[PDB]
């Protein structure tokens, strides 16, 4: 809102997630990329759809005129982004790839304050439903904890056995547990 930069950041796309409707009163869309400059990465938030197009994977973009917001690099305009020929000779290293993709575990999650936002794909265990709220019990190897789901994201066909990828998830806690609360800019999928 007033972190705002001029830019031009020269990025390769890493991941991207499918348009969707985050506000269903006024059919407002936004998606989710991960980009990243050779030393770097962002998670990028994305609501001019029209720039479906140029957020492929591999594709190197210039962002301009963006806004850092809550850890995420937020463009609001197509005029934001140029695709052509920006530096063809981008190197990604290994490292950063997989720094970039990684999951938290949840033992990390409980370390780390409430009200960041957590990005990861887990195991499901356990689903139940009470009063239009959803909550899906997940796991790894170093514990176990709560997705709290509620409203659109509800529509989600997901059931114990499946495999959940969490995009911008707000990590809180109660005295019973830690959880992962979907949110205004949310978005979920099986695989």
């Amino acid at each position: 809102v007033d972190d705002h930069h001029h830019g031009p950041k020269q990025v390769m796309v890493l991941k991207v997630t499918e348009p969707f409707t985050y506000d269903l009163k006024e059919d407002k869309r936004m998606f989710h990329a991960t980009v990243a400059t050779e030393t770097e990465f962002f998670r990028v938030k994305v609501f001019d759809t029209a720039l479906k197009s140029k957020f492929i994977p591999r594709n190197i973009i210039a962002i301009s005129d963006y806004f850092g917001c809550n850890g995420f690099l937020e463009i609001y305009r197509a005029s934001c982004v140029s695709d052509v020929n920006v530096n063809p000779t981008m190197v990604i290293s290994n490292t950063l790839r997989q720094r970039a993709n990684a999951t938290p575990k949840i033992s990390y999650l409980f370390s780390q304050a409430r009200g960041t936002f957590v990005s990861g794909e887990y195991l499901v265990n356990k689903k139940t439903e009470r009063n239009k709220f959803i909550y899906y019990g997940i796991g790894d190897d170093t514990g176990k904890m709560e997705v709290v789901v509620y409203g659109r994201l509800t529509n989600v066909r997901c059931e114990p056995g499946s495999k959940l990828r969490l995009v911008c998830f707000e990590l809180t806690s109660t005295e019973d547990g830690w959880q992962l609360r979907s949110v205004r800019h949310s978005y979920m999928q099986v695989i």
